[PDB]
C-alpha cells in the first residue's frame, strides 16, 4: 500500500492542446530519451515498495517519470511547453535529491539531461 497513486495522465477539467512545441517534444525530445540505454529506470513511477526504498517519498512529495510524461504528451494533456519542460526537470531534480552524488542512477539521470538540453535547445517556434 505504500505507494502513492501515480500522477494523473488525463484529466476532463484541463484544457487540450496541440502545439508544434508539443509535437516536438513527443515525436524528438522523449522519442531521443525513451529509447535511450539509460532511459529504463526512469520509464515508469519509482516502484518505493519493489525497490525497498520506504523513504522515498516521504522525501519526494512531487514524484515524477518518463512514462508519466510519455502519456501526458500523446494524451494532449499539456496546454504548452513549458508544463513538458517542468516535468521532465521535476524528474532530474527529485532523482538528484534522493540520490547521492556520483551514484550510478544520477551519471544515467546526468546523460538524460546533457541530451535533453540539447534537444529543447532546438525547440522551434510557435506557429
Ligand atoms: C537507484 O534508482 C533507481 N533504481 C531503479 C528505478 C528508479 C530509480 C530511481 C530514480 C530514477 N530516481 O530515484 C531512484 C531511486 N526504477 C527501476 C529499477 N529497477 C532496478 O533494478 N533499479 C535499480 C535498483 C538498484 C540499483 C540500481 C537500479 O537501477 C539503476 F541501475 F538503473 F540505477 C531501478
Amino acid at each position: 500500500s505504500m505507494n502513492p497513486p501515480p500522477p494523473e495522465t488525463s484529466n476532463p477539467n484541463k484544457p487540450k492542446r496541440q502545439t508544434n512545441q508539443l509535437q516536438y517534444l513527443l515525436r524528438v525530445v522523449l522519442k531521443t530519451l525513451w529509447k535511450h540505454q539509460f532511459a529504463w529506470p526512469f520509464q515508469q513511477p519509482v516502484d518505493a515498495v519493489k525497490l525497498n526504498l520506504p523513504d522515498y517519498y516521504k522525501i519526494i512529495k512531487t514524484p515524477m517519470d518518463m512514462g508519466t510524461i510519455k502519456k501526458r504528451l500523446e494524451n494532449n494533456y499539456y496546454w504548452n511547453a513549458q508544463e513538458c519542460i517542468q516535468d521532465f526537470n521535476t524528474m532530474f531534480t527529485n532523482c538528484y535529491i534522493y540520490n547521492k552524488p556520483g551514484d550510478d542512477i544520477v551519471l544515467m539521470a546526468e546523460a538524460l539531461e546533457k541530451l535533453f538540453l540539447q534537444k529543447i535547445n532546438e525547440l522551434p517556434t510557435e506557429e
